[PDB]
């Protein structure tokens, strides 16, 4: 059991170091692509060619430190989603490339699909599936101007249940996504197809790789002791000065949990870790008391609760209340989606 600290997963040495290490390099990998100039203008309604074909870029979905993300198009044209590193992220592709090598094949669904990496001297362009609905932070801030304020408890655990399940897999292949936060799920033709009554909710994808953590590549027993970077969450250890490997997930899909029940960011505080709010007054409190506790309050490394555990207690909830409802409730989610979608 002994401990191998690794400081800061996320040093640049570091990830410099492990990818050089690798027997087989991203650059070998079929759907890489090495171009010897540099990256292109890359802008909203304009195009740009990227190694032979043509690719009108639409608008900005989103930025953040070294990275744009961008809808575009290519008789019939397919929409697809550029997202454009300066300095060049293999990381990231390297990290995808494992997951849907690691996954169960009956998971992947749950994945955004990728094509290509294209290198270029000074950036990276990744190529990706359009989940055309925006993020779920979008969504639960689209509740705000309703007079309803917040997403519907059915909902609410529908998509918790969708997130358990999800991490539940990446954990499985020994990976950990690090940045587990609203702004990083998306939501896509999945859900709007979904016509069911199914306890999980389809549609639903978590993307943004760029704090992702490969297990495989260090020693067992490894853990990790930094705080996270600028646009990070701290999680109950790194609160504490603690040593963590895979808490840092169970706190982020706590934190978008929260989001979601009072659309607003969670705050913690001390007794056990507890989150700020939580009044009496909400609907299945002592399920989401039970939540929140089992999330936040991992003795150690050794001891990480159950996520089928997890799930299988909202889903005895689910089953008793909103079976029933929870059709109405995503149609109704639908429609603030594609009137968002119109502007
Ligand atoms: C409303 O926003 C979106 C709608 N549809 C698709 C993507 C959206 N947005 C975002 N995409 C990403 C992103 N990350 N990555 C890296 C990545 C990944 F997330 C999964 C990968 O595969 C694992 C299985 O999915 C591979 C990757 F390279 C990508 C690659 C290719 C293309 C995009 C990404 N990061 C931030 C994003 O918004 C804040
Ligand atoms: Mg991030």
């Amino acid at each position: 059991a002994p401990n191998f600290i690794v400081g800061n997963p996320w040093d640049d040495k570091l990830i410099f170091k492990l990818l050089s290490g690798l027997s087989k390099p991203v650059s070998s990998y079929p759907n890489t692509f090495e171009w010897q100039c540099k990256l292109p203008a890359i802008k909203p309604k304009t195009e740009f060619q990227l190694g032979s074909k043509l690719v009108y870029v639409h608008h900005l979905l989103g930025e953040g430190a070294f990275a744009q993300v961008y809808e575009a198009t290519q008789k019939n044209k397919q929409k697809f989603v550029l997202k454009v590193q300066k300095p060049a992220n293999p990381w990231e592709f390297y990290i995808g490339t494992q997951l849907m090598e690691r996954l169960k094949p009956s998971m992947q669904h749950m994945f955004m699909k990728f094509y290509s990496a294209h290198l270029f001297q000074n950036g990276s362009v990744l190529v990706g599936e359009l989940y055309s609905y925006g993020t779920l932070l979008n969504a639960i801030n689209l509740y705000k101007n309703t007079p309803e304020k917040v997403m519907p408890q059915g909902l609410v655990i529908s998509f918790a249940m969708r997130m358990l399940y999800m991490i539940e897999q990446v954990h499985d292949c020994e990976i950990i996504h690090g940045d587990i936060k609203p702004d990083n799920f998306i939501l896509g033709n999945g859900f709007l197809e979904q016509d069911d009554e199914d306890d999980l909710s389809a549609g639903l994808a978590l993307i943004d790789l760029g704090q992702s953590i490969d297990m495989k590549l260090f020693p067992k027993g490894t853990i990790f002791t930094a705080k996270c970077e600028t646009s990070g969450f701290q999680c109950v250890e790194m609160l504490s000065n603690k040593p963590w490997n895979y808490q840092i997930d169970y706190f982020g899909v706590a934190a978008t949990v929260y989001c979601m029940l009072f659309g607003t960011y969670m705050k913690v505080k001390n007794e056990e870790c507890k989150p700020e709010g939580l009044f009496r007054r909400l609907p299945h409190l002592d399920m989401w008391n039970e939540f929140f506790h089992v999330m936040l309050n991992i003795p150690d490394c050794h001891h990480l609760p159950s996520l089928d555990l997890l799930r299988q207690k909202l889903k005895k909830v689910f089953q008793q209340h909103y079976t029933n409802k929870i059709r109405a409730l995503r149609n109704r989610l639908i429609v603030l989606l594609l009137e968002c979608k119109r502007s």
